């Protein structure tokens, strides 16, 4: 067993093609479903495996009422092959209200954050082992991804934050090899709050979209070098603009160096990456609320301050339906690396009232060379016949 | 891990054996078990697997009301080992209301087809990464075997149509390496409408028995040549006929050329496979309704334009039963390779009307050299205890 | 992987150690449990499985209502390792109202028997595939084992018998080679009915101490050759006497030759091996109904003609409690190979009115060379709790 | 595969860090979980296991009513991979009202204690097969650690105890090789009483911080010297003592040698372990009752007799909630093997009387030698949601 090093092109993608869906919403109406939000997909080297932090409890189950809460003690970190939902034999592999969990090809680590808001532990389990752990250092709630971090040659690297959610923010980069933190590197460069990056394997660096909820309706762009561990950040280009709230594209604005200052406040994770000077991308249809959600190029998108020509556009779930996070995962290819993305459906309280719980169910679709046609492909359950 | 190449001769048989029954329906009066239609069975090289495309619910959950209809989003290919049922804890390998999965040796490929009726996408994925996609060529619904594929030396066929249901269609033949088309090839020789193929090894081809849908009741044979990609396509000699609306036997025909124009329209997935000029069948009991299921062996069935000798007939599930699609599977043996079958059983509406949702279960029987004697298995619910 | 040939002395044994129990009724009351009789558990070279006839139900069912039949289409063979319970994500491994198991050091064996009575085939699956079948030879109800059959250097003997159940019946004993039936030999010697064989490796034979029907209340012994694929026959000395019904042991006698005719008709399944001259059995402790079991040793007990000394006996279920069938199983220890049993606990109908359903469930002991106290235990449901 | 022989040094740890919970009670009032107490995690080489003690039963299941009693024909002992909660699924591996496992690098070995209370037989199971047995030396109530035995070389070690609970009683230390005893040490030294040793590999010998049910609040250390099989024990220096009942830190005593005879009777399964002169320890924060728990170094506490100086607390469940037993087991690191531990949080009767059951739920933390923070994780089950 060998190192992943993710040395080769990502691959050139025409679009996105179906992946999975898991449909726990649907299911929860007639079977014992884990309550869950925040879910994840990554993937080791044979096969891909679904996450998310549960509620600690099934739907139809008394304690399910008033889920809508982040951090409760009682949050684990679910993990299931990619496909099956999470149905009552599923492992809470560690206590986590927030994590991020990645392969380095010979063994997965998780990071998992619990405990109190204003003085939290993550612990680093890799290869089943508790390794090491870090303390809150701004007393202001640990987080992290919510989605996967990645490893080349035995470094994993993850990215997480502690201070204001909406002012200004302590964020580190750290590296970790088998489990121990081997070093840790402040953010730099211009990205004024980062929440919740979505990385991935761009040999030989790692780069991140991530979520501004203080300024920014632009999303701010993580750089970290592998080598040297040094961090670099900025804005992405594209005037088209990806976090929720947003302007709309009339009047929304990047200049890849500073927040828009458009709709800053607030956010939502999602994910972005890049083809030349191209970028590829999704976010949710509605500029206000987290529903809908559509991809596509916008040609310059990379590279050139405020470029707004967008192609290539196709829905995942129609602008009627609620959608949620989105993050993006990398598969190794035979010829090239791919990249991929879930979508969070999320269900319940608060939007929808008729129910006291909030769950969420997926939805992931991955890169294709190939053709595509049309579709929306939403969570499904119908509200009236769900266990309130 | 070496390429399946199927290069072993037909065993000899003397009828069929039982073999699996999962028996999903009784079961969900009392379980969670997910709904299901278009099943089939697919086995790697050690062991088995049952497949079914769900409606993305159980069968006691309000949203099971209305499943009758064969294509929404939330449909996804389930995969078990042969007998466990899908219950809450199987795996949606891929989003789906058309599959055709197969096993090459190395890795299993399922192509999955998902989207909007005019315009749906078919994703290739083969050992776990997403490989290719390609969109509706016809613009009205691509549609697929809903069986097994068969890979010889690595490459794996699977024959897909877009186009009429009842007219004429656009049916191509598709080669594909490790998940990646590389090649395909229309319809050439004689059938007129080509749905669902019940395909098998025929070393070195590949051989199968399909619906059409438009004007017969005899079923068309699609020939494909592994090596030139050619592919010809005639219908079954046997007088006997295996589609459902059929004629009668007294009033029945076939000539091995055309669509026999006797109750044309309509069909049900069916399978049947030569032994040098006899033809080994299985076909419903009824003539016009979905009920019972025979299988036999027609003396000349395979080359003789009309032979209606029968020998060897054994019923599988009584007259008085209901039954639905089947298809065939090649198991290879010790010496031979085998030829098995499973006959969905369904269940629900439109047929029965005391519950609103529609389901299968499955039982299956294998070649078998030995002897044998009598019985019938059919679904063995009792409609009047089920949820409805 | 190489063939297990059980060359290794018998392991001297001092009594029995307690070794397993699933506890399947009381988990019913709260649980989707399977509903099953005819248990029995076989063991593979590294771990060991429990199986058992399914009725193709749970027990929170409305199916599970006249349950009490012995043979139905829906009845399949469940699989699992010893300790899970069936639960609804077990595995059916075949169709079968009548079965047998055995691993030969390289792959699974099952016999399993279904079909009309009156023209019943048995599938012999093998590593599984389908590998050959029978059918029934004397046309009434072709039966066999229901607990393990043992395999030597590559080939499994399975005994089989189709008859009367209460008057002369045709019994063969089959010799199989890789699933593939390699030879047929008739009874021989004095047994006169043969039903329920628990038979276990005596290097370089097989002995089995089977249910006798018709005449008898003392137990036939089979004995098969395995080089010569001769058959003898006999009764086990011991004037104790392990079948149900009996005389009690005032008056109850065996010749080791000829039944002893004392409350012949009917029985149920039982074991009992040799040590020397003596011999290790079980039997329930009731002599006219299937309540309580007890192992002993009885000095002499398999040589000398009418032997009753009585030592080392050891209740296992208390007589105020139900038991059943039960039956032998032999694992390889280090040295030697050791003998262990299973007993059945039915629950149900016909003996327990409150309910509609007849279910089973197992407790199983191991031979020890230590020590051991005592105890009983019992199924443990309260009948009055059950869903009926 | 090699044996274990844990020569590594304990890890240098600053505190402990989340490692688990399985929120098996909130689970149980919306999915069929097993009812359960003394539970414990033992861990093979590459992964953790839980197990527990169930009480044949589901929580939402008429037989839980009345399962306060700790010794009934119908306990098993279940194991899952941790985190994965005791669902219907779950394996029985053995039969017990008393156990111990552990893992010797080749196979788990499992003691099992079932049987009548005055004449108990203990089976050792070892890879599968039953391999010895013992029966009860003083015919009152055998029973052993409730949480992992340790292996070194091969050798496995065990403490097992029969006598009076609250009175002298007899102890035995068995060193068993691959299931078999191979020799037995009786207890030496100073201790009064033994019951639920927590032991863990202190290379070379083992060291156990157990229970004393009669004279003290402080606990006993047991002395295993794995290669004379000499015993020796004493009482944990500390003055701040780990029982409960307890006096309270202001009039608590310990001289390292007797029991301190400060409300000695009853007492609660704990683990404490030694650094240096140091002690870690955790006990339960009430001095009354089974409430919360908390975790400190005493510095001096191993060596210096009644030294009181605290540093490093940590609560893990406050003062407001319910703990119960507790234990500790070590997983090999990369470069020296660190310390866990495991709390039991058990509910229901007799303390909580809205319901008729009695189950626990588990939380478990590991060593670090990281920095963390500060938190409180409980059962989390809203007794008024409960089934009762
Ligand atoms: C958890 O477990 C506990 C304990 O579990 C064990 O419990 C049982 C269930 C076992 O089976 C095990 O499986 C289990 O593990 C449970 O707690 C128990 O729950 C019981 C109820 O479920 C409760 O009540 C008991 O239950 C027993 C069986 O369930 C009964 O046998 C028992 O009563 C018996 O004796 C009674 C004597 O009076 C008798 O009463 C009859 O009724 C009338 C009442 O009016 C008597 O007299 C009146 O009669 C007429 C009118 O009809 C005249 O009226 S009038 O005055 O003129 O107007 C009479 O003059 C008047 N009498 C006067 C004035 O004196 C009548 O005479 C009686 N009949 C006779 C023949 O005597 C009754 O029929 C029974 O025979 C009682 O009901 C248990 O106490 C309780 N125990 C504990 C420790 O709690 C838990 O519930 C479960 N539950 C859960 C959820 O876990
Ligand atoms: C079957 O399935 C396939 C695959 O899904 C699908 O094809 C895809 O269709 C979409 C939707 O049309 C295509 O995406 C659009 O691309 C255009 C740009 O392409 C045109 O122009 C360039 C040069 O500019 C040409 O090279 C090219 O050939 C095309 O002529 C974008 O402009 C589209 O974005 C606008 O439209 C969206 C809605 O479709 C808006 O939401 C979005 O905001 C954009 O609108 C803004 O700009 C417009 C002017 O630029 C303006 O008019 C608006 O008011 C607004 O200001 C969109 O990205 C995608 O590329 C196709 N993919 C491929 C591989 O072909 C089929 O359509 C589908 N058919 C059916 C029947 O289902
Ligand atoms: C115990 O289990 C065994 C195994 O299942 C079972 O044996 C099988 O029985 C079936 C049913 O009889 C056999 O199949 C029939 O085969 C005949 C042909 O065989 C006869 O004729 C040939 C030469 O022609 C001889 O070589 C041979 O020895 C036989 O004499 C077919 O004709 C049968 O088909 C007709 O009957 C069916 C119903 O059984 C109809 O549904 C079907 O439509 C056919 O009918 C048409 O043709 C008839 C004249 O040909 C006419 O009379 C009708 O009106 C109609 O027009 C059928 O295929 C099978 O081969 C046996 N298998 C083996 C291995 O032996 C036992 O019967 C069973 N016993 C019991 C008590 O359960
Ligand atoms: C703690 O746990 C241990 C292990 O379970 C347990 O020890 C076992 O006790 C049983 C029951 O006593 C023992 O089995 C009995 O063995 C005697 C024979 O042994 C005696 O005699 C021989 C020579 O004959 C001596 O060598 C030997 O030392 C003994 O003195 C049998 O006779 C017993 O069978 C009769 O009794 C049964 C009930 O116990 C009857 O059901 C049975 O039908 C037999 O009765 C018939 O014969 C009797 C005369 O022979 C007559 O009196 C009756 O009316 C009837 O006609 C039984 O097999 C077993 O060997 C012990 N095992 C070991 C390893 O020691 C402890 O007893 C237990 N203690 C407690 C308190 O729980
Ligand atoms: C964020 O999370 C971190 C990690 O959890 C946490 O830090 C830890 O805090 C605890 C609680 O304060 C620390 O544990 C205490 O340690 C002191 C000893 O340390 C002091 O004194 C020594 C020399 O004596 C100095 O070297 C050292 O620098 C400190 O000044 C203990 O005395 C504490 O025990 C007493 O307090 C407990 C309650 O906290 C009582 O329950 C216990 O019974 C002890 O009380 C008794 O003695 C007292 C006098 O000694 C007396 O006043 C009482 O009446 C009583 O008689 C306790 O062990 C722990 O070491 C910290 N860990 C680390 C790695 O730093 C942060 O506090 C947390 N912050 C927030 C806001 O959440
Ligand atoms: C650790 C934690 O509470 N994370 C939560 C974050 C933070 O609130 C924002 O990042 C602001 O800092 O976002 C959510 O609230 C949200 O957007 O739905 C969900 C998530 O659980
Ligand atoms: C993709 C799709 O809808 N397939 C459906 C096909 C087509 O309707 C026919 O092939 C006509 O084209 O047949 C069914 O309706 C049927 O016979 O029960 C079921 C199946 O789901
Ligand atoms: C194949 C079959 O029906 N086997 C059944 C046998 C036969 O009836 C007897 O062997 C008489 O032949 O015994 C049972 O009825 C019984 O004793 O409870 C159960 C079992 O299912
Ligand atoms: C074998 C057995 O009954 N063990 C029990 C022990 C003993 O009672 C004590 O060790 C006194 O000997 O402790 C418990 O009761 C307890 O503390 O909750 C639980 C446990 O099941
Ligand atoms: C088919 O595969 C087998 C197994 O690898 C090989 O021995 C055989 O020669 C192959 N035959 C052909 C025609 O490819
Ligand atoms: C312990 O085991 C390791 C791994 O096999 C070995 O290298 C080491 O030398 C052993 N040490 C002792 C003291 O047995
Ligand atoms: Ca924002
Ligand atoms: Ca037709
Ligand atoms: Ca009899
Ligand atoms: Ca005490």
């Amino acid at each position: 067993v060998e190192y992943r090093n993710w040395s080769k092109p990502q691959c050139q993608i025409t679009g996105f093609a179906p992946f999975s869906k898991d449909n726990s919403i649907r299911l929860s109406a007639g079977g014992d479903i884990w309550v869950t939000r925040e879910p994840y997909v990554s993937c080791d080297p044979v096969k891909c495996y679904q996450f998310a932090l549960g509620q600690g409890t099934t739907l139809d189950n008394k304690h399910s009422n008033d889920t809508v809460h982040d951090r409760i003690p009682h949050r684990t970190l679910l993990m299931n092959e990619l496909g099956v939902p999470f149905h009552l034999g599923t492992r809470q592999v560690c206590i986590a209200w927030s994590s991020s969990s990645c392969h380095d090809g010979k063994a997965w680590l998780h990071v998992c954050i619990t405990g109190d808001d204003k003085n939290a532990t993550a612990s680093f389990i890799y290869d089943g082992r508790l390794v090491d752990s870090i303390g809150s250092w701004s007393q202001n709630i640990l987080r992290t991804q919510e989605s996967e971090c990645v490893c080349i040659n035995g470094t994993c690297t993850v990215v997480m934050t502690d201070g204001s959610a909406s002012g200004r923010a302590d964020t580190r980069i750290l590296f970790i090899e088998e489990g121990k933190i081997v070093h840790i590197s402040p953010l730099a460069g211009s990205a004024q709050h980062v929440e919740e990056c979505s990385c991935y394997p761009r040999y030989p660096g790692v780069r991140c979209i991530c979520r501004d909820n203080w300024k920014g309706s632009n999303r701010p762009v993580v750089d970290i070098n592998m080598e040297d561990y040094s961090i670099d950040s900025s804005y992405v280009c594209s005037g088209l603009v990806g976090d929720t709230p947003r302007n709309d594209d009339r009047s929304s604005n990047s200049n890849c160096r500073n927040p828009n200052n458009e709709r800053g406040t607030q956010g939502v994770k999602g994910w972005a990456f890049d083809n030349g000077n191209d970028l590829w991308m999704g976010r949710t249809i509605s500029k206000d609320l987290r529903s809908g959600y559509e991809t596509f190029k916008v040609i310059g998108g990379w590279s050139t301050p405020n470029s707004k020509s967008q192609i290539n556009r196709q829905v995942i779930v129609d602008s009627d339906n609620r959608s949620g996070y989105s993050g993006i995962f990398s598969v190794e290819g035979k010829s090239c690396i791919n990249r991929c993305f879930y979508v969070e459906l999320i269900r319940g309280r608060k939007q929808e009232t008729r129910v006291w719980w909030t769950s969420n169910s997926i939805v992931v679709f991955c890169g294709t060379s190939g053709t595509y046609g049309t579709g929306s492909w939403p969570d499904g359950a119908n509200i009236n016949f769900m266990p309130i």
